[PDB]
């Protein structure tokens, strides 16, 4: 194929991934709940599945769009919820989109990507999770933020393990203070403040610098059930 | 002094129950079932019937726990106890079983916290250095969907120690969170019971709950003590 | 005996260690380079051993002497070097002393402590590391203390792992910031401001509380490979 | 720009010192031997021997690298190369073993890092953001002593890593560590080195040095890795 499946695709560190992806020659399945017109525009190699991740029915129906277009082999869960801004309702939300819903799509496509020929013969896929932070201190709902981390940061170990003897690794990516739509809630001298934050480099990172990480995770076999914080060592 | 004990009445949260009626707090139970557990406890032990995950019948709990002195200890051990045995008895083969015990873990875990830290960052500290101190626990771990499950809820919980005793520094009230692995609770053939004692390096046996139950007291009695995890398993 | 080895012992961490095994019931052997004076004070049932941890004859014959005193059950690694202050020699010392000095006493006291009769006859003994970090940012040899934390973390739960067959727990403690003579060297207000830096308690730590941390491992059967920080949440 | 390798003449250094060349840095190879295998990499290569714990020679290093060009990387693969062939090719069984293990690990990083830091750091930034990178290898996997010194090694390489990412920080310094699994170098019979590999959950194979040499490439090319350590390893 080489088909990807990349939830929170018309977005942030999603967009920058799907491009990064279509560059070295994949075709994406962009999973997301808006975006249609930014997917359109990448072109046909590209293809617009609605569904949230939180729902078994609608994440099926992208991985079938998917293997339409070719062979299943890799995953990058980008799906986010909740603006940065400054309920149990709330705390349940942010846990089932970021942890819930990043489960639901690993464990259904893991089973199709388990399926296929591995491609010398080593490989069958690679599943990419994004385990993601509270933006500053005294944000609202970081607890719910530092709970859907931890879950997915736990949960990387153990899934790769089990699924080693199908040719699937799972890598996850831990994000500092990435500039996308997330922190647009913000005014821009509240984000380039946070940007200063930063040891090193004292910016916002740019959601192309994700991108490139995580095809190099995609092109490095070697790595396998650990997580890479991408954070200017903040 | 009182504590709230959630999943109380069994297992882990009873042997920690226990433990604090001897060393003088006052016990609520918050548990789904265990009237007669409690009322073998006697009388600085009462019982309140709570889903943790119930805004409503958690307040009532802390409000139980007001009622009969100054709540200062929380041990939410509910994850481990009688509240995830139907969620696990047939088995974690779905989405949506992943999702229930996610949820009361991390949900009730919370939820739990949240309410009980209003009421004690309410309270006079106690050098006058301490208001309280909250205990999670991070699931014991049943195949792959159920060590999924497992980790992720272990995960969150972790997860949320560290920033949560922050964000309570200044209310005074300490975060920790024991890890246990293997232990011996009704939750568990002796045989199969025997494999599982084999795999724990040293010692080599199921955990005994009051050793949980020791190291949630000397937590509460260590005021250094605060945003860590203590995994209490055996090297496993 | 129950006979203890804590090195280090005759100041600070190490002495209100000393203290609280004497008052558990145990006889303990200091092993420190000075401090004579007060564990004599401490009376019969502490004796003192003069070594350097980085010495295997001295750290030896001071085994020998905890071995005349009863069974040898229970080390505790409390030695450390450099007071805080605001060279490669000096990076290798602390590397030294904090790091081989306490694998040095491990090694040599597992031997011993293997050989013991099990006391429901399931533990031989218990092995306590310290891990011990820098108090402040740009405080002389950092790096030092970082790598000499770093390994004496690193190698807690494989050693304990080793160690298992022969029914001898090995954990570490991780202070923080605590009111010891190590301090001594900046001035009071210094200490206090650092002390204000701890989110809860807002203190120095007092070294009887890492005393109480240490009996209590002891006394915990299921502690074992794990590391437990002891530092207020900074 | 111009890249030092320590242990550049084989195994994850020559990889990584092969990869380096490809993307157009010069790199200066520093090991106990290989003028050999550094002739033959051709005249944008040049081999310095030193040791890695010895100030003058580490020095003389970094001196020919500014002669060639500008100083911007190091990677620090010693501790996996020549220098520690030796040190365990009869095996790793004493105390004065262990120390001499940690000693090229941590002190043999820590005096390369701290010499080649003065040096980057009075460069000129390349968006004008950067100065340089610095890549720590945290020690390669024996018996019971040796599989002590390999975590102790590991460990502290690993403590290092992110208080100098923060110390470097304001210098435009970049720290970073690579925590290796087995990989296939010249220190390791084709039966033994078949089981080791099989031990790897996958890829269940040992490791190619090219794909610890890619990784750094990353590394240098990614400017928001800092202050991190990266297990390569197969879920080892
Ligand atoms: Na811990
Ligand atoms: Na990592």
């Amino acid at each position: 194929d080489a088909v990807a499946v990349v939830t929170g695709g018309a977005s942030g560190l999603g967009l920058a991934t799907t491009k990064r992806l279509l560059d070295a020659g994949a075709q994406v399945v962009v999973l997301d709940i808006r975006g249609e017109d930014v997917v359109a525009d990448l072109g046909d190699r590209a293809r617009f599945a609605a569904a949230d991740v939180t729902d078994e029915a609608a994440v099926a129906s992208a991985l079938d769009l998917a293997e339409t277009m070719g062979t299943l082999r890799i995953v990058v869960n980008c799906a986010g919820t909740g603006n940065a801004i400054r309920s149990l309702a709330a705390f349940r939300k942010i846990v089932d989109i970021n942890l819930v819903g990043s489960f639901n799509v690993l464990r259904l496509a893991a089973e199709r990507i388990a399926k296929t020929e591995p491609v010398n013969a080593e490989e069958r896929g690679v599943i990419i999770n994004t385990a993601s932070v509270a933006a500053f201190d005294g944000q609202i709902g970081q607890a719910a933020y530092s709970a859907s981390k931890g879950g997915v940061v736990g949960m990387t170990l153990p899934i790769a393990r089990d699924l080693a003897s199908h040719r699937i690794r799972v890598m996850t990516i831990a994000p500092g203070l990435f500039d996308t739509p997330l922190l647009a809630s913000l005014p821009e001298e509240a984000r380039a403040s946070l940007g200063k934050q930063v040891p090193h480099p004292s910016r916002l990172g740019n959601p192309d610098e994700y991108g490139a990480l995580a095809v190099h995770i995609i092109e490095n076999p070697m790595l396998n059930g650990e997580v890479i914080r991408l954070d200017g060592a903040i």
